[PDB]
DNA sequence: AGTGGAAATTCCCACT
DNA sequence: AGTGGGAATTTCCACT
C-alpha cells in the first residue's frame, strides 16, 4: 500500500523499493547529481508526504537504508 | 563585517527592525502576508544558515520572530 | 548621497 | 512535461 520512505501511496517497486513517485525521481535525481546533502537537525528527521521535501539528507539516508538502488 | 541575524549570510541593512539579508527579508514579508502553516520535521530547532535556512520554513520564520522581525519597525521614528 | 520599503523579475524545484 | 509555487535577486519607490 504505502511508500517505504515517506508513506505517501505506493506507485510501485522503484529501484528495488517499494515507493511513491516523488520518492523515485528524488532518489533518482541524488544519485545522478553531484549531492551532499547536509540536515539542520540531527540526522533523523520525520519523512513523510508533507515533511519528506524539507530533508533531502534524511530522505536520501533512508532511500539507502531501504535498499534502493538503481538496479531491480 | 555584518551577517544576517537569521541565517548568516551577508546582511544588506535592517530590515524590519533586524540586521538580515534581501532572501530572509522576503521570506519574512512572504511569510506574514500569506499564511505560515509550515511543518518542522525535526524539533523545532533547525540550523538557519544559507545552505540549509531552505530546509526548514518553521524555524526560519520562528528565528525571524525571535530576532524581533516586524513589519512595523520602519514606521517608528517616533 | 544613503536607507529601507515593496514590486517585479528571474531562478529553482516539486510533483503531475 | 507544463503549470504552479517558493526562493532569491534586482529594481524602483519615498524620504533623508
Ligand atoms: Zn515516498
Ligand atoms: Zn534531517
Ligand atoms: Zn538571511
Ligand atoms: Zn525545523
Amino acid at each position: 500500500k504505502l511508500c517505504l520512505v515517506c508513506s505517501d501511496e505506493a506507485s510501485g517497486c522503484h529501484y528495488g523499493v517499494l515507493t511513491c513517485g516523488s520518492c523515485k525521481v528524488f532518489f533518482k535525481r541524488a544519485v545522478e547529481g553531484q549531492h551532499n546533502y547536509l540536515c539542520a537537525g540531527r540526522n533523523d528527521c520525520i519523512i513523510d508526504k508533507i515533511r519528506r521535501k524539507n530533508c533531502p539528507a534524511c530522505r536520501y539516508r533512508k532511500c539507502l537504508q531501504a535498499g534502493m538502488n538503481l538496479e531491480a
